[PDB]
C-alpha cells in the first residue's frame, strides 16, 4: 500500500490544507500529516499546539494520523516509512520555491516521490500568514479556518 | 458616487504609486490613500511622515486625500465608505499574493470591490524596497521617487 | 461620467465574464460589451450571434450594451466615447499578453485606461476555448457557461 | 483500487513523458497511457501510430497499457473505471491549461482525482513541439527521446 | 573575440528587437542578425523581405551583418562559427518556452551559449504579432518599429 | 573591454553559482565574483568567509576574481570598472526581483550592461537558502555545493 506523508508549517491549519487532505484521505490508505517545528521562522502557535489543532480538524477521518518532528524532513519520512511526499498547489503558490523543494528532497530521498494535489476552487488563495493577520486585527476568520482553528486564534490574541 | 481606496505601506512611496495615483483621480471622483502602519514589517519611516510624504506627493490633485491606519483593511474601508479596491500591476511583482489578497478580502468585505491598474511603463519595475536599500548606500535615488522623498531619504541615512 | 467597455471574442461567452460583467455594471454608469470578430483564430460562433448570446445573458442589466465590432480596438472606443477599458484577470493566462497588449493600446489611445478586474473563485479557470472543446465531445457544460449559451452549442454539435 | 490514467497527445512521445510513467509505474498498480486523437492539432504521427510509439517506450513496465481515444477525456476516463488523472509539471509546463483543466474536468467527473507529478531535471525542459520541429530540420533528436521514436522521426524527416 | 548570434522570426523586426541589437553592438566584436525563414508560422513578410527591414533597421552599425537561413538553428551557428546565443527577456515573453530553447540548443550545441538580454524600458511590451493585427487594420504603429519597417507594413495592406 | 561582474550573496556559493562562473569564464577575458556583505540579510558565513569559500570554489580558473564588497553595486561596479552585470536565470529564480534590479541599475549605471545566462539542468533549482536549512538538520548536501562548502557546512552545524 501507499502512505502518504503531507508536510508542513500548518500554523495554523486551513480549510485549504483541511481540503487537501479529505481528497488524500479518500486517495491513499494512510495518511501522515507532518506537522513540522520551523522554530526558525517563528510560528505564532507552538509545534505542540499545531499538532492539536490539525487533529481536531482531522479526527473525521480513520487513515489520517498528526505527528510534530524537528527533524529533516529527507530523514524523517524514511522513519515514518513513508514513500510519497504530497503538497498543494493552487493558483497562488510558489511555483518556483515548490520545485527545489521537490528536486532536492529527491536527491536526498530518492525512493520519496513528490507528488502535488490541487485543493477545492472556493478553498484556493486561503494563506496561513494572512489568516493570522487578519485574526491580529480582529477579522472574522470563518471561511478560512475549521470552527476551532478560529477559537485559538481568537484566544491567542487576547 | 466611486470612492477608490488605495492601501498600502508606501515605505517610501514612489513614482510606481504616484503614476497610479494620478490614474486614479482622473477615473473616480475621490481617491483615499490608506498608508497602513504595518510594524511587523519593520518600515524605514514612521506612519506620521509617509502620510506627510503622501500628502506632499499629492498636494496638487484635489480629489486625493491621504490618511493613516493600523486597523484591518476590511473595517477601515467600511468606515471611510468606499467601495473600490485599488492595487498596481507591474511586471509578475507577487501575482500569487495580490490574488489570494483579492479574494480572501472579498470574503471579508464583499461589498468593496478589488480593481487593478498597470502603471507606465517607465515607472513599472520600482519597488518600495530597492528604493530604501540604494538609499542606505547613499545611491542617487532622484529618479525614481519624488524630490520630497529624496530628502526625507537624504536625511535618513546622514 | 464613466463609461466602460469591456472587448473580447466571447466565442462563447462564459460565466467567468458574465460575473466579470456583473460586477462592471455595479461600478460603471454604463458597461460597452465590444464583440470582436476576429477572423484569424477562427471562431466556432459568427459575430451576430456572439452578440445576441451576450444580449440574452445580460438583458437583465440596464447598464450593459452589447456590440460587435470589427474594427481596430483603439479606432473602436473611441467612436464609443468610452474611456475606461477592462480585462479579466485569472489564474496566470496569459499575464505577458496582458501586459503588451494593455502598454500597446496606451500608445494608441493614451486617454483610454486599461483597468483589470478578477471574477470570483467560483468562476475563474473558465476558459472559452476549453469550453468548445468539451462542447465538441458532447460534453455537459451547463456549469461554464449560461443556459442560452448551452443551447446554441448544443444545436451547433448536433 | 488506483488506477491512473495518463492523457495527452503524445506526438511523439518523450524522455520526459517516459520518466513520468517509470515514476507512475511504481506508485500504482495498474498506469493506462490514454493516448488522444486530438486532430485539431493536426498531428504529426496519427493516433494508431502515437499509441505504437508509447507501447515500445513503454514495453518494460508490466503494469502499463497504452489506449487510444478520441472521445471526452471525462467520459474515457470513466469507461476505463479510472479514479486518477495524471499531467506532468516541470516548472515550464502550461501551470495556466493544468489548473483549467484540472478543475474544470473537476465538474464534469468529481469522483476522478487530479494529481501531478514532476519528472527528473534532467528529463525536464523537453517538450514535444520543439522535437519536431529540430527533426523536421535534420538536427539529433537521440537525447530527447527513446531511440524507437529516432527511428520513426527519422524516417519521418529522410 | 567573441561573435553572437541573434535568431529570430522577424517578422516584422520592431523597436523592442533594435534596441535589443543596439545593446548587443556595443557589447560583442560582431552581432549575426540571423533571421529564420519559418514557413510553417505563415510569417507576413517573406524571408527576403525580413532581411531587407532588419538591414535597414541597423545599416548605422558597422559590426552587424543580417543573414536569412532556413536551416537548424544548431547547425546553421556551427556554419556561421558563432559562439553565443542571443534571446531577449522583457516582462512580457515566454518564460517557459524560452527555457526550453535554450536548454535544448546547449544539448545539440554544447560549444555555443544562450545568454538573455533586456530591451529598454520603453521598448517592452512590444511584440510583432501585435503590430500585424494593428497595421491590419489601419493603426498607427510609429512607436513600435523603424519607420522604414511602418512603410512596408502599410504597402502590404494596400 | 569585457570585464564581467558577477555579484551575489554566496551564502553559501552552490554548484548552480559554479556553472555559471564556468560558462562566464570561457566567454569574457576576467570574471569578477563580487560577494555582497549584506548585513540585513543575517548571512550564514560571513563576508570574509563567503569570499574564502568562492575562491576555493574557482581556484581552477585563472581569469576569476573573487572580491567583497559592503557599498552599492553600482558604486563598486564603477570602482572595478567592469561593464557587464551577472545574474543567473534558472527558470527558478526571481524573474521579478531580477528584473526590477536589472532596470533600476540602468538608471545608477547606464554604462553596465546586464546581462543573464542559464546554468545546466542538473544544477537548477539548487538554491543557497534551502542548502543551508538541509545542513542544519544534518542533511547531506554533497550534491549540491562543492567539497569545499560540505567541510564548512558540516563544521558550521556539527
Amino acid at each position: 500500500m501507499n502512505r502518504v506523508l503531507y508536510p508542513g508549517t500548518f500554523d495554523p491549519i486551513t480549510k485549504g490544507h483541511g481540503d487537501l487532505i479529505e481528497r488524500a484521505s479518500r486517495l491513499f490508505d494512510h495518511v501522515i500529516i507532518a506537522v513540522a517545528a520551523s522554530p526558525k521562522k517563528n510560528p505564532l502557535f507552538s509545534l505542540e499546539q499545531r499538532v492539536a489543532l490539525a487533529q481536531e480538524v482531522t479526527k473525521h477521518l480513520p487513515n489520517v494520523e498528526v505527528v510534530g518532528f524537528s527533524t529533516l524532513l529527507a530523514h524523517f519520512v524514511k522513519e515514518q516509512k513513508a514513500n510519497v511526499f504530497l503538497r498543494g498547489l493552487r493558483a497562488v503558490s510558489d511555483f518556483e520555491y515548490e520545485f527545489q523543494l521537490a528536486n532536492m528532497n529527491r536527491q536526498l530521498a530518492p525512493d520519496v516521490e513528490s507528488m502535488f494535489l490541487t485543493p477545492s476552487e472556493k478553498y484556493s488563495f486561503i494563506s496561513s500568514t494572512l489568516v493570522r493577520e487578519i485574526a491580529a486585527l480582529g477579522g472574522d476568520i470563518s471561511k478560512f479556518v475549521h470552527p476551532a482553528v478560529a477559537d485559538a486564534l481568537a484566544e491567542r490574541f487576547k
